[PDB]
Protein backbone atom coordinates (compact mmCIF):
# COMPACT_ATOMS: atom_id res chain seq x y z
CA UNK A 1 0.00 0.00 0.00
CA UNK A 2 1.47 3.30 1.23
CA UNK A 3 4.83 4.06 2.87
CA UNK A 4 5.57 7.30 4.69
CA UNK A 5 8.20 8.41 7.17
CA UNK A 6 8.53 11.89 8.65
CA UNK A 7 11.29 13.62 10.64
CA UNK A 8 10.17 16.96 12.12
CA UNK A 9 13.64 16.74 13.73
CA UNK A 10 16.40 14.14 14.22
CA UNK A 11 17.24 11.93 17.20
CA UNK A 12 20.23 9.63 17.70
CA UNK A 13 19.87 5.89 17.95
CA UNK A 14 16.51 6.16 16.20
CA UNK A 15 16.87 2.85 14.36
CA UNK A 16 14.97 4.51 11.50
CA UNK A 17 17.84 6.62 10.15
CA UNK A 18 20.86 4.64 8.93
CA UNK A 19 23.99 6.84 9.04
CA UNK A 20 27.13 6.26 6.96
CA UNK A 21 30.60 7.76 7.25
CA UNK A 22 30.78 11.38 8.41
CA UNK A 23 27.00 11.58 8.79
CA UNK A 24 25.90 12.12 12.41
CA UNK A 25 23.18 13.78 14.48
CA UNK A 26 24.07 17.03 16.24
CA UNK A 27 22.57 17.92 19.63
CA UNK A 28 20.38 20.47 17.87
CA UNK A 29 18.24 17.70 16.41
CA UNK A 30 19.89 18.53 13.10
CA UNK A 31 21.41 15.91 10.82
CA UNK A 32 24.97 16.86 9.86
CA UNK A 33 26.00 15.11 6.65
CA UNK A 34 29.62 16.31 6.39
CA UNK A 35 32.32 17.62 8.74
CA UNK A 36 34.38 20.79 8.57
CA UNK A 37 36.88 19.72 11.27
CA UNK A 38 37.67 16.36 12.80
CA UNK A 39 39.83 15.66 15.80
CA UNK A 40 40.88 19.26 16.25
CA UNK A 41 42.29 19.99 12.78
CA UNK A 42 40.57 21.20 9.54
CA UNK A 43 39.27 18.59 7.14
CA UNK A 44 38.17 18.14 3.56
CA UNK A 45 37.17 15.27 1.28
CA UNK A 46 34.47 14.51 3.82
CA UNK A 47 31.50 12.30 2.86
CA UNK A 48 28.22 11.46 4.55
CA UNK A 49 24.96 9.73 3.69
CA UNK A 50 21.77 9.07 5.62
CA UNK A 51 19.55 6.27 4.38
CA UNK A 52 16.06 5.44 5.58
CA UNK A 53 16.08 2.05 7.32
CA UNK A 54 13.16 0.55 5.38
CA UNK A 55 13.44 0.03 1.61
CA UNK A 56 10.79 1.70 -0.54
CA UNK A 57 8.70 -0.17 -3.14
CA UNK A 58 9.22 1.63 -6.46
CA UNK A 59 7.22 -0.71 -8.72
CA UNK A 60 5.48 -4.12 -8.58
CA UNK A 61 6.19 -6.93 -11.05
CA UNK A 62 2.81 -8.57 -10.61
CA UNK A 63 0.55 -5.74 -11.75
CA UNK A 64 3.29 -3.82 -13.56
CA UNK A 65 2.33 -0.58 -11.80
CA UNK A 66 4.74 2.15 -10.56
CA UNK A 67 4.78 4.23 -7.38
CA UNK A 68 4.10 7.97 -7.25
CA UNK A 69 6.08 9.63 -4.43
CA UNK A 70 6.74 12.97 -2.80
CA UNK A 71 9.58 13.90 -0.47
CA UNK A 72 10.19 17.17 1.39
CA UNK A 73 13.17 18.44 3.37
CA UNK A 74 14.93 21.58 4.63
CA UNK A 75 18.67 22.06 4.28
CA UNK A 76 21.18 24.66 5.45
CA UNK A 77 24.36 25.02 3.44
CA UNK A 78 26.98 27.44 4.67
CA UNK A 79 30.06 28.46 2.74
CA UNK A 80 32.80 29.82 5.03
CA UNK A 81 34.92 31.31 2.28
CA UNK A 82 35.14 32.41 -1.36
CA UNK A 83 38.64 31.33 -2.48
CA UNK A 84 39.25 28.49 -2.69
CA UNK A 85 35.74 27.81 -4.02
CA UNK A 86 33.20 25.68 -2.06
CA UNK A 87 32.40 22.09 -2.96
CA UNK A 88 30.81 19.75 -3.60
CA UNK A 89 27.12 19.61 -2.89
CA UNK A 90 24.04 17.80 -1.63
CA UNK A 91 21.80 15.14 -3.18
CA UNK A 92 18.64 13.08 -2.66
CA UNK A 93 19.14 9.65 -4.14
CA UNK A 94 17.64 6.22 -4.65
CA UNK A 95 19.58 2.99 -5.13
CA UNK A 96 18.96 -0.77 -5.11
CA UNK A 97 19.35 -2.32 -1.63
CA UNK A 98 22.85 -3.36 -0.63
CA UNK A 99 24.28 -1.41 -3.61
CA UNK A 100 27.92 -0.02 -3.39
CA UNK A 101 28.76 3.44 -2.04
CA UNK A 102 29.52 6.21 -4.56
CA UNK A 103 32.74 8.20 -4.96
CA UNK A 104 33.75 11.34 -3.04
CA UNK A 105 33.75 14.92 -4.24
CA UNK A 106 32.05 15.58 -7.57
CA UNK A 107 30.18 12.29 -7.43
CA UNK A 108 28.30 13.53 -4.39
CA UNK A 109 28.91 10.20 -2.77
CA UNK A 110 26.34 8.62 -5.05
CA UNK A 111 27.74 7.75 -8.48
CA UNK A 112 30.79 5.71 -9.50
CA UNK A 113 32.90 6.52 -12.61
CA UNK A 114 32.24 3.10 -14.21
CA UNK A 115 28.51 2.57 -14.68
CA UNK A 116 28.27 0.37 -11.61
CA UNK A 117 24.86 0.58 -9.94
CA UNK A 118 21.55 1.95 -11.09
CA UNK A 119 21.18 5.19 -9.20
CA UNK A 120 18.81 8.12 -9.30
CA UNK A 121 19.59 11.43 -7.66
CA UNK A 122 18.46 15.01 -7.34
CA UNK A 123 21.52 17.17 -6.84
CA UNK A 124 22.25 20.57 -5.45
CA UNK A 125 25.66 21.15 -7.01
CA UNK A 126 27.80 23.84 -5.41
CA UNK A 127 31.01 23.07 -7.39
CA UNK A 128 31.46 23.23 -11.17
CA UNK A 129 33.14 20.10 -12.47
CA UNK A 130 34.23 19.65 -16.09
CA UNK A 131 30.76 18.31 -16.89
CA UNK A 132 28.74 20.99 -15.00
CA UNK A 133 26.95 24.20 -16.07
CA UNK A 134 27.39 27.35 -14.00
CA UNK A 135 26.83 26.59 -10.34
CA UNK A 136 25.20 26.42 -8.03
CA UNK A 137 22.47 24.46 -9.82
CA UNK A 138 19.74 21.90 -9.37
CA UNK A 139 20.18 18.76 -11.39
CA UNK A 140 18.14 15.66 -12.11
CA UNK A 141 20.68 12.86 -12.36
CA UNK A 142 19.46 9.65 -13.96
CA UNK A 143 22.22 7.05 -13.72
CA UNK A 144 24.94 9.65 -14.17
CA UNK A 145 26.45 12.71 -12.52
CA UNK A 146 25.80 14.36 -15.86
CA UNK A 147 22.37 15.75 -15.06
CA UNK A 148 19.78 15.15 -17.76
CA UNK A 149 18.50 18.65 -16.94
CA UNK A 150 19.76 21.50 -14.73
CA UNK A 151 18.63 24.87 -13.42
CA UNK A 152 20.80 27.64 -11.94
CA UNK A 153 19.83 29.15 -8.57
CA UNK A 154 21.14 31.73 -6.10
CA UNK A 155 22.13 30.15 -2.81
CA UNK A 156 21.22 32.00 0.39
CA UNK A 157 24.33 31.46 2.44
CA UNK A 158 23.40 29.88 5.74
CA UNK A 159 19.72 30.42 4.94
CA UNK A 160 17.08 27.69 5.19
CA UNK A 161 16.06 26.04 1.95
CA UNK A 162 12.78 24.20 1.35
CA UNK A 163 12.87 21.37 -1.17
CA UNK A 164 9.91 19.52 -2.63
CA UNK A 165 10.42 16.59 -4.95
CA UNK A 166 7.36 15.05 -6.58
CA UNK A 167 6.89 12.10 -8.99
CA UNK A 168 3.60 11.12 -10.67
CA UNK A 169 3.67 7.53 -11.95
CA UNK A 170 0.71 8.14 -14.35
CA UNK A 171 2.50 10.93 -16.24
CA UNK A 172 6.12 9.97 -15.51
CA UNK A 173 6.77 13.56 -14.42
CA UNK A 174 9.52 14.32 -11.90
CA UNK A 175 9.34 17.86 -10.56
CA UNK A 176 11.74 19.53 -8.15
CA UNK A 177 10.96 22.74 -6.30
CA UNK A 178 13.43 24.81 -4.32
CA UNK A 179 12.18 27.63 -2.13
CA UNK A 180 13.93 30.23 0.02
CA UNK A 181 11.00 31.83 1.82
CA UNK A 182 12.97 34.38 3.89
CA UNK A 183 14.05 36.11 0.68
CA UNK A 184 11.02 34.83 -1.20
CA UNK A 185 12.54 33.04 -4.19
CA UNK A 186 11.28 30.00 -6.08
CA UNK A 187 13.15 27.64 -8.37
CA UNK A 188 11.25 24.95 -10.26
CA UNK A 189 12.66 22.27 -12.59
CA UNK A 190 10.98 19.21 -14.14
CA UNK A 191 11.77 16.38 -16.54
CA UNK A 192 10.52 12.97 -17.63
CA UNK A 193 11.70 9.86 -15.81
CA UNK A 194 10.55 6.26 -16.11
CA UNK A 195 11.41 4.62 -12.76
CA UNK A 196 10.72 1.11 -14.02
CA UNK A 197 13.18 1.53 -16.87
CA UNK A 198 15.93 3.21 -14.82
CA UNK A 199 15.61 0.60 -12.07
CA UNK A 200 14.77 -2.56 -14.09
CA UNK A 201 16.41 -5.04 -11.69
CA UNK A 202 14.95 -3.69 -8.44
CA UNK A 203 11.39 -3.27 -7.23
CA UNK A 204 12.83 -1.86 -4.05
CA UNK A 205 15.28 0.93 -3.45
CA UNK A 206 16.85 2.70 -0.54
CA UNK A 207 15.90 6.34 -0.19
CA UNK A 208 18.52 8.78 1.12
CA UNK A 209 20.37 12.07 1.47
CA UNK A 210 24.08 12.50 0.67
CA UNK A 211 26.73 15.27 0.68
CA UNK A 212 30.49 15.77 0.20
CA UNK A 213 33.19 18.37 0.78
CA UNK A 214 36.04 19.17 -1.62
CA UNK A 215 39.25 17.50 -2.73
CA UNK A 216 41.31 20.51 -1.75
CA UNK A 217 41.86 22.20 1.57
CA UNK A 218 39.11 24.72 2.32
CA UNK A 219 37.08 23.72 -0.73
CA UNK A 220 34.30 22.98 1.74
CA UNK A 221 30.92 23.99 3.06
CA UNK A 222 28.40 22.77 5.63
CA UNK A 223 25.60 20.34 4.81
CA UNK A 224 22.81 20.33 7.38
CA UNK A 225 19.39 18.66 7.11
CA UNK A 226 16.76 20.12 9.45
CA UNK A 227 13.68 18.04 8.60
CA UNK A 228 12.76 15.32 6.16
CA UNK A 229 9.45 13.76 5.17
CA UNK A 230 8.66 11.29 2.39
CA UNK A 231 5.67 9.35 1.11
CA UNK A 232 5.17 6.88 -1.72
CA UNK A 233 1.86 5.67 -3.17
CA UNK A 234 2.13 2.43 -5.13
CA UNK B 1 13.28 34.82 -31.29
CA UNK B 2 12.44 35.67 -27.66
CA UNK B 3 9.53 37.65 -26.19
CA UNK B 4 9.49 39.00 -22.64
CA UNK B 5 7.51 41.65 -20.83
CA UNK B 6 7.83 42.53 -17.15
CA UNK B 7 5.67 44.61 -14.77
CA UNK B 8 7.27 45.22 -11.37
CA UNK B 9 4.32 47.59 -11.00
CA UNK B 10 1.38 48.85 -13.02
CA UNK B 11 1.18 52.29 -14.59
CA UNK B 12 -2.06 54.00 -15.64
CA UNK B 13 -2.56 54.34 -19.41
CA UNK B 14 0.13 51.71 -19.99
CA UNK B 15 0.14 51.19 -23.75
CA UNK B 16 1.18 47.57 -23.03
CA UNK B 17 -1.96 46.33 -21.30
CA UNK B 18 -5.39 45.98 -22.85
CA UNK B 19 -7.75 46.34 -19.89
CA UNK B 20 -11.27 44.93 -20.35
CA UNK B 21 -14.44 45.53 -18.38
CA UNK B 22 -13.99 46.03 -14.62
CA UNK B 23 -10.22 45.76 -14.89
CA UNK B 24 -8.41 49.00 -13.97
CA UNK B 25 -5.19 50.27 -12.41
CA UNK B 26 -5.40 51.57 -8.84
CA UNK B 27 -3.19 54.46 -7.67
CA UNK B 28 -1.09 51.96 -5.69
CA UNK B 29 0.41 50.67 -8.93
CA UNK B 30 -1.70 47.56 -8.41
CA UNK B 31 -3.90 46.05 -11.11
CA UNK B 32 -7.47 45.55 -9.85
CA UNK B 33 -9.25 42.89 -11.90
CA UNK B 34 -12.69 43.03 -10.27
CA UNK B 35 -14.66 45.68 -8.37
CA UNK B 36 -16.18 44.88 -5.00
CA UNK B 37 -17.74 48.31 -4.47
CA UNK B 38 -17.81 50.46 -7.60
CA UNK B 39 -18.58 54.14 -7.12
CA UNK B 40 -18.99 53.45 -3.41
CA UNK B 41 -22.06 51.21 -3.66
CA UNK B 42 -21.41 47.47 -3.37
CA UNK B 43 -21.34 45.45 -6.59
CA UNK B 44 -21.57 41.80 -7.70
CA UNK B 45 -21.27 39.69 -10.88
CA UNK B 46 -18.09 41.63 -11.75
CA UNK B 47 -15.62 40.63 -14.46
CA UNK B 48 -12.20 41.88 -15.50
CA UNK B 49 -9.36 40.80 -17.73
CA UNK B 50 -5.97 42.23 -18.53
CA UNK B 51 -4.32 41.15 -21.78
CA UNK B 52 -0.79 41.92 -22.88
CA UNK B 53 -0.88 44.21 -25.95
CA UNK B 54 1.46 42.11 -28.12
CA UNK B 55 0.44 38.58 -29.15
CA UNK B 56 2.82 35.77 -28.19
CA UNK B 57 4.08 33.20 -30.74
CA UNK B 58 3.26 29.76 -29.38
CA UNK B 59 4.51 27.66 -32.30
CA UNK B 60 6.16 28.07 -35.68
CA UNK B 61 4.39 26.24 -38.51
CA UNK B 62 7.40 26.81 -40.73
CA UNK B 63 9.78 24.99 -38.33
CA UNK B 64 7.42 22.74 -36.35
CA UNK B 65 9.00 24.14 -33.21
CA UNK B 66 6.92 24.94 -30.14
CA UNK B 67 7.67 27.67 -27.60
CA UNK B 68 8.66 27.09 -24.00
CA UNK B 69 7.56 29.85 -21.68
CA UNK B 70 7.58 30.94 -18.07
CA UNK B 71 5.34 33.49 -16.41
CA UNK B 72 5.43 34.85 -12.87
CA UNK B 73 3.02 37.06 -10.92
CA UNK B 74 1.90 38.02 -7.42
CA UNK B 75 -1.78 38.20 -6.47
CA UNK B 76 -3.74 39.29 -3.40
CA UNK B 77 -7.17 37.80 -2.92
CA UNK B 78 -9.17 39.11 0.07
CA UNK B 79 -12.48 37.46 1.12
CA UNK B 80 -14.59 39.90 3.19
CA UNK B 81 -17.02 37.31 4.52
CA UNK B 82 -17.81 33.64 5.07
CA UNK B 83 -21.51 33.76 4.06
CA UNK B 84 -22.85 33.47 1.57
CA UNK B 85 -19.41 32.34 0.41
CA UNK B 86 -16.73 33.83 -1.88
CA UNK B 87 -16.49 33.39 -5.65
CA UNK B 88 -15.36 32.92 -8.27
CA UNK B 89 -11.62 33.02 -8.79
CA UNK B 90 -8.57 34.05 -10.79
CA UNK B 91 -6.94 32.66 -13.91
CA UNK B 92 -4.01 33.01 -16.31
CA UNK B 93 -5.14 32.25 -19.83
CA UNK B 94 -4.14 32.09 -23.48
CA UNK B 95 -6.48 32.50 -26.43
CA UNK B 96 -6.29 33.09 -30.19
CA UNK B 97 -6.18 36.80 -31.09
CA UNK B 98 -9.51 38.60 -31.50
CA UNK B 99 -11.23 35.73 -29.72
CA UNK B 100 -14.64 36.14 -27.97
CA UNK B 101 -14.78 36.85 -24.23
CA UNK B 102 -15.73 34.09 -21.83
CA UNK B 103 -18.81 33.92 -19.60
CA UNK B 104 -18.96 35.43 -16.09
CA UNK B 105 -18.88 33.63 -12.71
CA UNK B 106 -17.72 30.01 -12.74
CA UNK B 107 -16.24 30.42 -16.22
CA UNK B 108 -13.63 32.70 -14.77
CA UNK B 109 -14.36 35.05 -17.69
CA UNK B 110 -12.46 32.72 -19.98
CA UNK B 111 -14.55 29.77 -21.17
CA UNK B 112 -17.89 29.69 -22.95
CA UNK B 113 -20.33 27.09 -21.65
CA UNK B 114 -20.80 25.86 -25.20
CA UNK B 115 -17.29 25.18 -26.50
CA UNK B 116 -16.78 28.30 -28.62
CA UNK B 117 -13.08 29.14 -28.92
CA UNK B 118 -9.80 27.38 -28.14
CA UNK B 119 -8.54 28.43 -24.72
CA UNK B 120 -5.93 27.43 -22.15
CA UNK B 121 -6.01 28.60 -18.58
CA UNK B 122 -4.49 28.08 -15.16
CA UNK B 123 -7.14 28.68 -12.56
CA UNK B 124 -7.23 29.55 -8.90
CA UNK B 125 -10.78 28.52 -8.10
CA UNK B 126 -12.29 29.97 -4.94
CA UNK B 127 -15.87 28.73 -5.56
CA UNK B 128 -17.01 25.10 -5.89
CA UNK B 129 -19.26 24.66 -8.93
CA UNK B 130 -21.00 21.38 -9.76
CA UNK B 131 -17.89 20.31 -11.67
CA UNK B 132 -15.29 21.34 -9.04
CA UNK B 133 -13.38 19.45 -6.32
CA UNK B 134 -12.90 20.86 -2.77
CA UNK B 135 -11.97 24.53 -3.12
CA UNK B 136 -9.97 26.55 -3.18
CA UNK B 137 -7.85 24.72 -5.74
CA UNK B 138 -5.37 25.15 -8.56
CA UNK B 139 -6.53 23.83 -11.88
CA UNK B 140 -4.99 23.29 -15.30
CA UNK B 141 -7.83 23.96 -17.74
CA UNK B 142 -7.24 22.76 -21.27
CA UNK B 143 -10.21 23.92 -23.41
CA UNK B 144 -12.70 23.48 -20.56
CA UNK B 145 -13.63 24.82 -17.10
CA UNK B 146 -13.32 21.17 -16.09
CA UNK B 147 -9.64 21.11 -15.09
CA UNK B 148 -7.67 18.15 -16.44
CA UNK B 149 -5.91 18.14 -13.04
CA UNK B 150 -6.42 20.01 -9.75
CA UNK B 151 -4.72 20.50 -6.40
CA UNK B 152 -6.26 21.83 -3.19
CA UNK B 153 -4.52 24.67 -1.32
CA UNK B 154 -5.10 26.81 1.76
CA UNK B 155 -5.60 30.45 0.87
CA UNK B 156 -3.93 33.10 3.01
CA UNK B 157 -6.67 35.72 3.25
CA UNK B 158 -5.28 39.03 2.05
CA UNK B 159 -1.79 37.53 1.96
CA UNK B 160 0.54 37.82 -1.04
CA UNK B 161 0.78 34.79 -3.30
CA UNK B 162 3.67 34.01 -5.64
CA UNK B 163 2.79 32.06 -8.76
CA UNK B 164 5.21 30.47 -11.20
CA UNK B 165 3.98 28.84 -14.37
CA UNK B 166 6.49 27.00 -16.55
CA UNK B 167 6.19 25.12 -19.87
CA UNK B 168 8.98 23.10 -21.51
CA UNK B 169 8.30 22.48 -25.22
CA UNK B 170 10.81 19.58 -25.41
CA UNK B 171 9.03 17.56 -22.71
CA UNK B 172 5.53 19.03 -23.04
CA UNK B 173 5.46 19.57 -19.26
CA UNK B 174 3.33 22.33 -17.76
CA UNK B 175 4.14 22.97 -14.11
CA UNK B 176 2.44 25.43 -11.78
CA UNK B 177 3.86 26.52 -8.47
CA UNK B 178 2.05 28.50 -5.81
CA UNK B 179 3.98 29.93 -2.87
CA UNK B 180 2.96 31.83 0.24
CA UNK B 181 6.31 32.83 1.68
CA UNK B 182 5.07 34.76 4.77
CA UNK B 183 3.60 31.51 6.08
CA UNK B 184 6.09 29.41 4.13
CA UNK B 185 3.84 27.05 2.15
CA UNK B 186 4.41 25.51 -1.28
CA UNK B 187 1.88 24.01 -3.68
CA UNK B 188 3.09 22.31 -6.85
CA UNK B 189 0.99 20.78 -9.66
CA UNK B 190 2.04 19.55 -13.11
CA UNK B 191 0.51 17.84 -16.14
CA UNK B 192 1.17 17.17 -19.82
CA UNK B 193 0.02 19.66 -22.41
CA UNK B 194 0.66 19.82 -26.14
CA UNK B 195 0.26 23.48 -27.10
CA UNK B 196 0.51 22.86 -30.84
CA UNK B 197 -2.48 20.53 -30.62
CA UNK B 198 -4.69 22.48 -28.18
CA UNK B 199 -4.12 25.54 -30.37
CA UNK B 200 -4.03 23.99 -33.90
CA UNK B 201 -5.45 27.02 -35.72
CA UNK B 202 -3.30 29.71 -34.11
CA UNK B 203 0.45 30.23 -34.04
CA UNK B 204 -0.22 33.32 -31.96
CA UNK B 205 -2.20 33.81 -28.79
CA UNK B 206 -2.99 36.58 -26.39
CA UNK B 207 -1.63 36.11 -22.90
CA UNK B 208 -3.67 37.40 -19.98
CA UNK B 209 -5.06 37.48 -16.45
CA UNK B 210 -8.77 37.25 -15.63
CA UNK B 211 -11.04 37.20 -12.57
CA UNK B 212 -14.76 37.26 -11.62
CA UNK B 213 -17.00 37.81 -8.62
CA UNK B 214 -20.15 35.80 -7.84
CA UNK B 215 -23.80 35.93 -8.85
CA UNK B 216 -25.51 36.18 -5.44
CA UNK B 217 -25.02 39.49 -3.65
CA UNK B 218 -22.03 39.65 -1.30
CA UNK B 219 -20.52 36.60 -2.99
CA UNK B 220 -17.52 38.76 -3.78
CA UNK B 221 -13.75 38.66 -3.08
CA UNK B 222 -10.95 40.98 -4.24
CA UNK B 223 -8.64 40.15 -7.11
CA UNK B 224 -5.43 42.19 -7.13
CA UNK B 225 -2.32 41.68 -9.26
CA UNK B 226 0.85 43.25 -7.84
CA UNK B 227 3.45 42.23 -10.41
CA UNK B 228 3.59 40.20 -13.61
CA UNK B 229 6.49 38.99 -15.75
CA UNK B 230 6.49 36.60 -18.67
CA UNK B 231 8.96 35.18 -21.18
CA UNK B 232 8.65 32.78 -24.10
CA UNK B 233 11.54 31.20 -26.03
CA UNK B 234 10.53 29.78 -29.40
C1 LIG C 1 23.45 27.05 8.93
O1 LIG C 1 24.57 26.26 9.38
C2 LIG C 1 25.51 27.04 10.13
C3 LIG C 1 26.60 26.09 10.55
O2 LIG C 1 26.02 24.93 11.12
C4 LIG C 1 24.83 27.68 11.35
O3 LIG C 1 25.75 28.49 12.05
C5 LIG C 1 26.90 28.87 12.71
O4 LIG C 1 26.31 29.61 13.79
C6 LIG C 1 27.03 29.43 15.03
C7 LIG C 1 26.24 30.15 16.12
O5 LIG C 1 25.26 29.30 16.69
C8 LIG C 1 28.47 29.95 14.89
O6 LIG C 1 29.21 29.70 16.08
C9 LIG C 1 29.55 29.34 17.38
O7 LIG C 1 30.13 30.63 17.65
C10 LIG C 1 29.44 31.32 18.71
C11 LIG C 1 30.06 32.71 18.83
O8 LIG C 1 30.11 33.35 17.56
C12 LIG C 1 29.53 30.53 20.02
O9 LIG C 1 28.78 31.19 21.03
C13 LIG C 1 29.00 29.10 19.83
O10 LIG C 1 29.26 28.33 20.99
C14 LIG C 1 29.65 28.43 18.61
O11 LIG C 1 31.02 28.16 18.90
C15 LIG C 1 29.17 29.28 13.70
O12 LIG C 1 30.43 29.91 13.49
C16 LIG C 1 28.32 29.38 12.42
N1 LIG C 1 28.92 28.60 11.35
C17 LIG C 1 29.23 29.19 10.19
C18 LIG C 1 29.87 28.31 9.13
O13 LIG C 1 29.01 30.38 9.95
C19 LIG C 1 23.63 28.52 10.93
O14 LIG C 1 22.96 29.03 12.08
C20 LIG C 1 22.70 27.62 10.13
N2 LIG C 1 21.52 28.36 9.73
C21 LIG C 1 20.36 28.14 10.34
C22 LIG C 1 19.18 28.96 9.87
O15 LIG C 1 20.21 27.30 11.24
C1 LIG D 1 -4.00 43.26 -0.66
O1 LIG D 1 -5.35 43.69 -0.92
C2 LIG D 1 -6.09 43.97 0.30
C3 LIG D 1 -7.52 44.28 -0.11
O2 LIG D 1 -7.60 45.52 -0.80
C4 LIG D 1 -5.40 45.09 1.09
O3 LIG D 1 -6.16 45.44 2.25
C5 LIG D 1 -7.24 46.26 2.56
O4 LIG D 1 -6.52 47.40 3.05
C6 LIG D 1 -7.25 48.64 2.89
C7 LIG D 1 -6.34 49.76 3.35
O5 LIG D 1 -5.66 50.33 2.25
C8 LIG D 1 -8.54 48.59 3.69
O6 LIG D 1 -9.27 49.80 3.55
C9 LIG D 1 -10.05 50.94 3.75
O7 LIG D 1 -9.31 51.94 4.47
C10 LIG D 1 -8.72 52.93 3.60
C11 LIG D 1 -7.89 53.85 4.47
O8 LIG D 1 -7.04 53.11 5.33
C12 LIG D 1 -9.81 53.69 2.81
O9 LIG D 1 -9.19 54.56 1.87
C13 LIG D 1 -10.74 52.70 2.07
O10 LIG D 1 -11.84 53.39 1.52
C14 LIG D 1 -11.24 51.60 3.03
O11 LIG D 1 -12.12 52.16 3.99
C15 LIG D 1 -9.37 47.42 3.17
O12 LIG D 1 -10.57 47.33 3.91
C16 LIG D 1 -8.57 46.14 3.32
N1 LIG D 1 -9.36 45.02 2.83
C17 LIG D 1 -9.86 44.14 3.69
C18 LIG D 1 -10.69 43.00 3.12
O13 LIG D 1 -9.65 44.21 4.90
C19 LIG D 1 -3.99 44.61 1.45
O14 LIG D 1 -3.30 45.60 2.21
C20 LIG D 1 -3.24 44.32 0.15
N2 LIG D 1 -1.88 43.90 0.40
C21 LIG D 1 -0.89 44.37 -0.37
C22 LIG D 1 0.52 43.89 -0.06
O15 LIG D 1 -1.07 45.17 -1.29
C1 LIG E 1 39.46 19.84 -9.04
O1 LIG E 1 38.40 18.89 -8.85
C2 LIG E 1 38.39 18.26 -7.60
O2 LIG E 1 38.38 19.19 -6.52
C3 LIG E 1 37.25 20.09 -6.49
C4 LIG E 1 37.41 20.93 -5.24
O3 LIG E 1 38.28 22.03 -5.47
C5 LIG E 1 35.93 19.31 -6.44
O4 LIG E 1 35.77 18.78 -5.13
C6 LIG E 1 35.88 18.19 -7.51
O5 LIG E 1 34.74 17.37 -7.29
C7 LIG E 1 37.17 17.34 -7.48
O6 LIG E 1 37.17 16.36 -8.52
CA1 LIG F 1 29.87 19.36 -9.41
CA1 LIG G 1 -15.56 27.22 -9.70
MN1 LIG H 1 26.03 19.33 -11.61
MN1 LIG I 1 -12.20 24.44 -10.55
Amino acid sequence: ETQSFNFDHFEENSKELNLQRQASIKSNGVLELTKLTKNGVPVWKSTGRALYAEPIKIWDSTTGNVASFETRFSFNITQPYAYPEPADGLTFFMVPPNSPQGEDGGNLGVFKPPEGDNAFAVEFDTFQNTWDPQVPHIGIDVNSIVSSKTLHFQLENGGVANVVIKYDSPTKILNVVLAFHSVGTVYTLSNIVDLKQEFPNSEWVNVGLSATTGYQKNAVETHEIISWSFTSSL
